[PDB]
């Protein structure tokens, strides 16, 4: 990995350790990437739900796993799981459980600096994982790139900045993911966010992070040619506002 200082340093030590899951996978792959550009082409608003594992405060709005898959599942092009789990409350235990109960895409939401960790989401059931420019070196990136392809994966590669896009670039990422959040300071830019958005060519997919949306700044995002959102907050809070970004 990079060099990093902080919480990062500390989960991405933790992720160096993470021991490999024994695992068999039964279960068809589903690319994320394709079902969106297919949504695309229905005119389908194509939103991955972000699970979160545990409320930040003491309302009582958590959700159980499953129940949420469940509910998302007629609706979400795909769905994100968090399996960090010293700071997001994730397991790979609560994945595979997720990924037996749901036939739609999967996207594994960890910090990944490893190939194991890569095999863990294959044979736990996802449909392809994240990797973060940011953690990586450029040549880190590629491998686990090919690598991920060797499974059938095509990886989100998340960008903070115009560094990040541009690494991304110029190894070939197919699936952007663009944060919403700084990633070293934790504020939330949706101006920056659009920026990098409007200069990425038109034939990678495209996906913005967003915490809470407004239905117009979503049409807007649309008109610009994002193909896709990751939605977390306003999902958890209200799981039903999903139907009212498809109808």
């Amino acid at each position: 990995p990079r060099y990093l200082k902080g919480w990062l340093e500390d989960v991405v030590q933790l992720s160096l350790r993470r021991p490999s899951v024994h695992a068999s996978r039964q279960r068809p792959i589903i690319s994320l990437n394709e079902r969106i550009l297919e949504f695309n082409k229905r005119n389908i608003t194509a939103i991955i739900a972000v699970y979160e594992r545990k409320s930040p405060s003491g309302l009582d709005v958590e959700r159980d796993p499953i129940e949420y898959a469940k509910y998302m599942e007629p609706y979400a092009v795909g769905l994100s799981i968090t399996t960090e789990e010293k700071y997001f409350n994730g397991s790979y235990e609560m994945l595979r459980k997720i990924a037996s109960s749901v036939s739609i895409p999967i996207l594994m939401s960890d910090f990944i600096v490893k190939e194991s960790q890569i095999d863990d989401a294959y044979n736990l059931g996802a449909d392809t994982v994240l990797l973060i420019v940011k953690i990586l070196t450029e040549r880190e990136l590629e491998s686990l790139l090919e690598y991920a392809r060797g499974y059938g994966m095509e990886p989100l590669i998340l960008i903070n900045d115009e560094n990040d896009l541009d690494i991304a670039l110029r190894i070939g990422a197919r699936f952007i993911g663009i944060m919403s959040r700084d990633f070293e300071t934790g504020e939330i830019n949706k101006e920056n966010q659009r920026k990098l958005i409007s200069m990425i060519p038109s034939n990678v997919v495209k996906v913005p992070k967003l915490d809470f949306f407004e239905p117009n700044e979503i049409e807007e995002l649309r008109k610009l040619g994002v193909n896709a959102f990751l939605i977390s907050s306003s999902l958890m809070r209200n799981p039903e506002k999903i139907k009212e970004l498809i109808e």
